């Protein structure tokens, strides 16, 4: 069975066709890429070692994130895992390893990972999900004559909630790309600034990761699968030592579905022993973590399994912090978005299984890093239909079909909105300028 994220429908990759992608090149600089993956061994893929990166085709042990960015890219259309914005093998990527587990390990600069996808790869969008609060002149100039020489530069806005600037994101010459959720609300942590263009998805986004580093959720009722309604584990913390540590809870948990009813900032959970705990979350996590307010209340009752549903606040698909100071969420929990809750109490008093899976290779992120590859991968699929057009025009075609969000108009959070495959398309179709 082969699921497609909500991202990527939401970009509207989904109906397009990528069937002319192999006249376009998209350098990911990034940790590099799992090859050894099923849903990334069969690309159109080569890279350019560096000698303090090792092999770009091994990512090496915790340091999956350059193959996340790549599966939303490019997860491979096959009926298991998932899909990324072009599936079908047919675009051309090139891989720089600059992280290592320890960090960035590449022997020379950004400018130079840039150059090497360039002259090297023949890249004609470099994507970067990486940033830094430093900014110099020459790096400015530098990637200020790859984007006028024609290439298309696009990376992350930052996770630091803040109204700082991330760089390569806030030079000019680059797409500064801001996160939303599956509701399209901003998400917390991404930075806004004046620079943020445009939107993509950020919150709760499932990919590929290094082989058996990931985890995966499900729950299932009368035999059937709310998997590709989006099922988050939650990634629960507890303390060790001078702070907290991830402490995943991976098992399955079978019962009677019932929900504890939110009155207020009261829980009326009554008895949950044997039974699956189904709960509106309490809050939302931003200044702080109160994940574990639902959570606990549904363990406190001793319920054997927890499904937490997203509020009218935040209704979309929420991959949050469960900040377990207590250690007290021994049982099986998750996250589901509100649709996916309300449906959920239709289905109240049947037997449920709420399961978290580890050593799995897929897996839920969230960042500024995530919604990037999405606006990529986009720009490169849009680009495959037009190549005759600059990377310029490119850039102007996806900030005019955007989809505004947010307070009418470009602003700090959202930029132009979020990004629009058909539209962007449409846009090029009459010509390099639009209509
Ligand atoms: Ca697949
Ligand atoms: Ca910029
Ligand atoms: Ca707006």
């Amino acid at each position: 069975a082969e699921t497609t994220p909500w991202g990527q429908t939401f970009v509207g990759a989904t109906v397009l066709s990528d069937s002319q992608a192999g006249n376009r090149t998209i350098c990911i600089i990034d940790s590099g890429y799992d090859r050894s993956h099923n849903d990334l061994n069969a690309n159109n893929v080569t890279g350019t070692n560096n000698s303090g990166t090792g092999n770009w085709y091994q990512p090496g042990n915790n340091n999956a994130h350059g193959t996340h960015v790549a599966g939303t890219i490019a997860a491979i259309a096959n009926n298991e895992g998932v899909v990324g914005v072009m599936p079908n093998q047919n675009a051309n990527i090139h891989i720089v390893k600059v992280f290592n587990e320890a960090g960035w390990g590449y022997s020379s600069s950004l400018v130079a990972a840039i150059d090497t996808c360039v002259n090297s790869g023949g890249a004609n969008v470099v994507t970067m999900s990486l940033g830094g609060s430093g900014s110099t002149t020459t790096e400015r100039n530098a990637l200020n004559t790859h984007y006028n020489n024609g290439v298309l530069l696009i990376a992350a806005a930052g996770n630091a909630g803040d109204s700082s600037y991330s760089y390569p994101a806030s030079y000019d010459s680059v797409m500064s790309v801001a996160a939303v959720d599956s509701n399209l609300d901003h998400a917390a942590f991404s930075q806004y600034t004046d620079q943020v263009e445009i939107s993509g998805p950020g919150e709760a986004i499932l990919s590929t990761v290094t082989v058996g580093e990931g985890r995966l959720a499900d729950i299932t009722i009368g035999g059937q699968s709310y998997f590709s309604n989006g099922v988050v584990p939650h990634n629960r913390l507890t303390p060790s030592g001078t702070s907290y540590a991830p402490a995943p809870i991976n098992a399955s948990a079978t019962g009677a579905l019932a929900e504890c009813t939110v009155n207020g900032t009261s829980f009326s959970c009554g008895n949950m022993a044997n039974k699956i705990c189904l709960v509106e979350r309490v809050g939302n996590q931003g200044s702080s973590y109160p994940e574990i307010n639902s959570t606990k209340a549904c363990k406190t009752a001793g319920a054997k399994g927890i499904i937490v549903y997203s509020n009218s606040a935040l209704p979309g698909l929420q991959n949050p912090f469960l900040v377990d100071a207590n250690s007290d969420i021994t049982v099986p929990s998750v996250s589901v978005d509100r649709a996916t809750g309300l449906a959920l109490k239709a289905k109240l008093g049947q037997s449920t299984t709420v399961s978290n899976q580890g050593n799995q290779d897929y897996e839920y992120y969230n960042g500024t890093s995530m919604a990037t590859p999405h606006v990529s991968g986009v720009a490169t699929l849009v680009w495959s239909y037009h190549p005759e057009c600059s990377a310029s025009q490119v850039r102007a075609a996806l900030n005019a079909t955007a989809d505004d969000l947010s307070v009418a108009g470009r602003d700090n959070q959202t930029g132009y909105g979020m990004i629009n495959a058909v539209a962007a398309k449409a846009y090029l179709d009459e010509s390099c300028t639009g209509p």
